[PDB]
């Protein structure tokens, strides 16, 4: 029932995000916290500083995004298999929710990590760490590269979803 | 035999909980105890303080909940395959037990963790740790985010199960 | 050839034990010995004290129990597939051996771990540890919770197997 | 083409050895060398003492044994599938080689580990460790229990293979 | 629709790259950063020096390359399955993009790692490491061997893709 | 199209090498470098000495050998499936290349590791390690046993491949 821009391109880009996330989950972000060390001798400051600068990691943000993005698609597949009416409205609503999930997660990424580029050193000033301590991020450049790849793919998904809605509206009218 | 509110929505939400739990099991809670350190030099206080504040972890609580929730569904599938009567009563009983398991595990979550928000620092006062020691939770914010997601999905399951019972009762009458 | 009490309930409970054991194997008991530390500075006392108090871990005891319990079931399936007589006697013998394996492993659990509740601190007095040393068990409460779940499921299996034998005897007579 | 004593019992026991070995490979013998510590401060003596007392571990000895035992069975299956004559001689030869592999590996186990019972402490006197040092085996009792299970299953395989040869000879004559 | 030089040789070489990358991902590059130590006592200099000399690791560069190389192939397969016109132009465009991805990633490898040979010692001069510190690469020779294998396979892919384009053009004309 | 000596024996031996390599990859060679320690206090000498004495590990040498050995077999399978002429010449060429790969990798094993027997202690004299330092190999005897098994299987493959060529030549003439 889908048009060519979402049947082929959107599915392939989604598979691309799946494969990239799987590669970068255990490998790039495997030692995100274990190798996250701070210049201070205060016990327990590695954990609090890591949590302060990484409230939720990129992989798990992308993992949650991919699950949320695929949820309307899973709903349609579950709904179609059980019904088998006007399923066109159901599909366009699912695409709209998919677009909203992409936009929301991209905006969440902007809020959580202002500036899509990891930095080697982060200035951590939180209890119990005295004054400001220097904590070092594991693989900042590698994480930045995969962040650019995932964000670019997400932006492509946003554009493709918008084109999907426009194409379906034009098809209806 | 199920209605639309449980055939599609409840199944999709259950799959959502499965995928989120799988993502958050090895990744978020992988280093829950290894990186759980306390400010004291007393040997063995990391283990006792972790056990005191985490009698059972969220992932394993959710893992047990998902197994328990799916158990009445597994019973019906096993019963139907072997019988192949009035299976409607069997299904509604399974839904009621599924609702009870969701409510019980949510209440257990309330008892074990009063306040659905991890804190960076926990005040541990237990033998052999002298007086009160400061122990630090690994990824408190990330665990809090996944706790909110899982609890929200569980609440949706509770609402959907209640709607399932009401819809079936209305269908019968 | 089986009756309803073992065809459905016993199989589901067995699957429940499988899923719970898989969840609790790598997660709960993954760091049973690595995080098992003692208050003494004597080298090698962590290993000997862990072995003294845990001659065989609960997961491996349950893993061996599940393999042993499923062995008569595997024998019948292997025997039936190769024969395809009076297979009723073969089935009831397999159920009896399954019941005996459940009872033996439960009794073994009683002998190895008198008192089905882990304790945070264990008093270890064994060579080369001088006098008595304080060793700390990893996740004592979480292991206790899963021990209760597994033992309760095993007790249900014992009751269901006894009911299976009684039902088959009543059916024959 | 096989008789009942090897078609059912031998196959089930082989599956039992497979399942037990898989359970005991990553779990029991996972930390065989990492947690193998010696009482000396001499660097590198943990490795040489572990190698001296464990030239080849039980799991890998059993893993090699299971591969070798299944090799004549794999040869027959490969030979039959490609031929599809007097395959009875081929089968009995495979059983004889299977029996020889079981006996050889059991004898190898006797030579490598005289006395089928792990000991907590081993007296290591090898370069560069000065004089005799005390090294501690990880999970000696748990490894002993699984050693007894595997050796008992191997002995059952030896008896079943001998019965297989005798039954086939009686069938021929 | 493909000719023999790409249907057989290109596919086999791609499978060769997949298998080699899988073997060398967890094994060779598993401890790339954990065992990457520097001669300095400055905290956090292992991470910054590793990132400076390895902005993105070879395995993840190859993993991204393989995903990108297979993307036009995945697009054609997705497009063909949904269409089922002049698909010859679509295929040759996919081959051209595949060739460009191979060339771009090979050039990226040249830029990121000038000189396709790992060195045991790297001179790291970056904040906060004082002056120049000596950092040691894990398995430099083994990584060099797999780098040569992967680059040689990539060069073969480039040559085969060029031959694919030439053969198709000759076939058309 | 293959004769009996390569259809059955060569395939079974190849499967034997696959299973042995899989068993010995994560288990025997899992801690090859992590537990490779040297008697010196010079930082970074564990890595350089390990690389000096193990330019490429046995498992990865065998993994590359198995991929290379199976490559001509994969080429024939890919070629046959796409053609479906004189495929006999193609098969014998593949066998010859398979024999050459076996011989080349065995000779490479001789060059990289002169003497097919691991030694507990290796005399490392390389920068920055001062003079000659004593480094200890992890599981030298266990690695030696698996080296003998793999080399013996490789020698059997060489003999079987030579017999395959001779048998095919005799069949043609």
């Amino acid at each position: 029932h889908s048009t060519a821009i979402g049947r082929v391109w959107l599915s392939v880009i989604f598979i691309f995000r799946i494969m990239v996330l799987v590669v970068a989950a255990e490998s790039v972000w495997g030692d995100e916290k274990s190798s996250f060390i701070c210049n201070t001798l205060q016990p327990g400051c590695n954990s609090v500083c890591y949590d302060q600068f990484f409230p939720i990691s990129h992989v798990r943000l992308w993992s949650l995004q991919l699950i949320l993005v695929s949820t309307p698609a899973l709903l349609v597949a579950m709904h179609v298999a059980h019904q088998q009416g006007t399923l066109w409205w159901t599909y366009v609503i699912s695409v709209v929710f998919r677009l909203l999930f992409e936009a929301v997660f991209m905006y969440v990424f902007y809020l959580l990590y202002p500036g899509y580029a990891m930095v080697r050193l982060v200035k951590c000033d939180v209890y119990p760490c005295p004054n400001t301590v220097d904590c070092f991020v594991s693989r900042p450049t590698e994480k930045t590269v995969f962040t650019v790849f995932m964000l670019a793919a997400s932006g492509i998904c946003i554009i493709l979803n918008v084109a999907e809605v426009v194409y379906l509206i034009i098809r209806a009218c």
